[PDB]
């Protein structure tokens, strides 16, 4: 292991910036290892380390505080978060949007929500890569939180460079699509356990690649309307509606988007009474989509989240 | 003299008991869970609010009922006689609950914890104007359209503490030309029209109160389908009514709230979403498993629900 | 009597052990979860009742299961073949752990459940006393159902022995139930109509069928012949049939369909037929169950009922 350690608050004091933000608008516990990403572990209590954009962070939360410090892969000596580091951390939290506000107007308009959402506040969206998103969401089908962070882990060991160890903890960056899109990366991915969600990932790398003409079409569906976007994305080699809707909600700033599948059926028919007016279908599932939109507005993404956290 | 909001041991030469175990009532249940709107617990354990024009403080220890009466003597046996009709104690909640739970498994697993849940016999005039003016939502603000309209339109009782007691209005006030504005002021929107023109109809028919006090004694189909004659007053209010005041235990109000219920907990659908048609058919599904007193094992799973 | 139900701190000498994780075995949600109806705690952690004509009495460690034996003879510790009939009685060859995690991979409302519930398996009852038990099940709960079994044992089953103020007797023979005053008497015992199908599949079962060695035929028969036959006795419908299956011809597949199953079908897997309970829809509602959980979904089943019963 490395002489380096994972540093906790009230250890390494000088290191550590603050945002202020009311543990009702985030609290990290809720959101860091719920399902939306996958590389953030809380390595002591209360600390939650991961990697943002080839950077570590550790982060941890007072009632009103968020408390980060960054760890640099380079010579630069040991140096406490700067000003545009902070900015990208409130952008990644969405700090913008008053959850407060959104609580009331869905607790406004469905019951069930206000009785659920109580115990379970300061559930928000992060503001993923859509990189990192789709690719993670690839891995997604036929899947649990555990096994996909296992697949996530050494997808980036394998194809994403060294960044610092801290531990027994080595930190890679999410790798960039020319990494997964090589002749190796189906035969290697297959190696580390990915099975048949390997060929996706390279399909999708070449496509986006060639077809496409690279990352940048990925900024321009965070651009482009949900429609066109969820689209788009369902035209890529191991993405379908429910995967498209995740990426859309978590990385194309769509939070309309309500990813539909067996989970959201039986909330949906146990919660609501919701049957299809024409078992999942294409069809119904799309309907599912439009009668949460209908019942909690533009946000109602967000307000699914808030389920999801309650339900489990 | 600057008079108080009684309790038991502060008073107890003004308090009258009625036999009458927890399990056959509770207070804290049945007083503020949306059937009456006038009652309110102004010190821990002790329920204060009007009946008939005059008002009463109500606590309970495990075995007895006590209440008190503002009009200082202890409350008569007449006064007392209004209160048994009034939480209609004649009717047997034990053998009800035994008798839902034998034939709903789902009934006797939730009403461990919520017994003593029974129907108040509410005045029809105030339980009537009461239904219409909500909008059906939440019971604060139907608590506080009805203080409102008490202070504006009935008649001054008694003031204890800092809460002025005021009588539920007779038709005539309701009635009046003035009537609609003032309610519209009161926050009522468009059903203020439906109160003055509620009024003025039951006005119309024979004598107000007497039009009413029929359809108590006339069948619940026949009560059910005259009520639904009013302005502002359809099939879910028409229900509460018949339930609250027309001595019609196997009226079940069905609104998204019952067909939630029904759904999740007893798996119906309509052999036939909310439609007239199939609401009728939920509330005859609970009179099916339920019997005659559906309306009260309804009232059970709502106070269980709600918590 | 003066004879004394034990504990596993009052007598160690007369306990022997079955090495047993309590994750393949919880006494606790298994033997009052209505499969038998003839286990009581009657000592904190302490499970007393009758297998074939003999008391037992029941603990178990984190590790270890605990039993102990009453037979007039003398005071002994239960004997290896005593163990065997224990260990079959329990299914033990079969493992939980494994059945667990397949069901848990194809069906994600059955893993978060099974967590906090785990060692919920199906007991080996004898076909006899599991068919004229199942049979009081029609319209009723565990506790009436207890009642209704303790007081036909103890007025046609033949005394076994005396533990403080319980006096245990044996499941009634077929030749008991099939007398004459037998509808009569069970009656008084207060089955009242399951009264009539007791002593008629009793009859039904000597005269019709030529005894038990019928029963047995039926736990060698395959699922849905041994169903059908079972179906053929008065009182015996597809839920008591399945009953009876599962818990006592060795059929795991055997899913018995009523309201209660309904129920969870519908709230916890969205289940409606394909087509209220019906007979047909009972049978379409047991099919989605093996097409789900496989060959065991009875087993899976009864992890689901223990988990509601909580
Ligand atoms: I709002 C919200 C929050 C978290 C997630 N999480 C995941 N959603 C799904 C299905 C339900 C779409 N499947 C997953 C499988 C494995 C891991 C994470 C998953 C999605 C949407
Ligand atoms: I796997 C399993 C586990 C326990 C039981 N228990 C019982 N199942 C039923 C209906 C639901 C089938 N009804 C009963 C009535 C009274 C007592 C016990 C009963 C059945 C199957
Ligand atoms: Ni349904």
């Amino acid at each position: 292991g490395s002489h380096m350690r994972h540093r906790t608050l009230s250890s390494s004091p000088a290191l550590w910036a603050s945002i202020p933000c009311p543990r009702s608008e985030l609290r990290l516990d809720l959101v860091l290892a719920s399902g939306q990403s996958f590389r953030w572990k809380e390595q002591s209590p209360a600390h939650w380390s991961g990697v943002l954009a080839d950077q570590v962070w550790t982060l941890t939360q007072t009632e009103d505080q968020l408390y980060c410090t960054v760890y640099r892969g380079d010579d630069s000596q040991v140096s406490r978060p700067t000003l545009e580091e902070l900015e990208t951390l409130h952008k990644y939290f969405q700090l913008d949007v008053s959850l407060a506000q959104l609580y009331s107007h869905w607790a406004s308009v469905d019951s069930h929500f206000q009785r659920v959402a109580q115990k379970f506040q300061g559930v928000r969206l992060l503001r993923q890569d859509p990189t990192e998103c789709l690719f993670s969401f690839i891995c997604s089908s036929n899947n649990n939180i555990a096994r996909i962070t296992g697949m996530v882990e050494r997808l980036c060991q394998a194809f994403g460079p060294r960044l610092i160890q801290l531990d027994d903890v080595t930190y890679h960056g999410f790798p960039n699509l020319h990494a997964l899109a090589g002749p190796e990366a189906e035969t290697h991915l297959r190696k580390l356990g990915l099975g048949y969600r390997a060929r996706y990932v390279r399909a999708s790398a070449k496509a986006i690649l060639e077809e496409q003409g690279g990352p940048a079409w990925l900024q321009q569906l965070r651009v482009a309307p949900y429609e066109e976007a969820h689209k788009a994305l369902c035209t890529l080699p191991g993405v379908g509606a429910k995967v498209a809707d995740c990426i859309c909600l978590m990385a194309l700033d769509k939070p309309q988007a309500v990813p539909v599948d067996v989970h959201v059926w039986q909330i949906a028919h146990r919660d609501y009474g919701w049957h299809p007016k024409t078992g999942p279908s294409p069809l119904a599932n799309k309907e599912l989509g439009n009668f949460f939109r209908n019942l909690w507005g533009p946000y109602a993404g967000w307000a699914q989240a808030v389920l999801f956290s309650a339900d489990l």
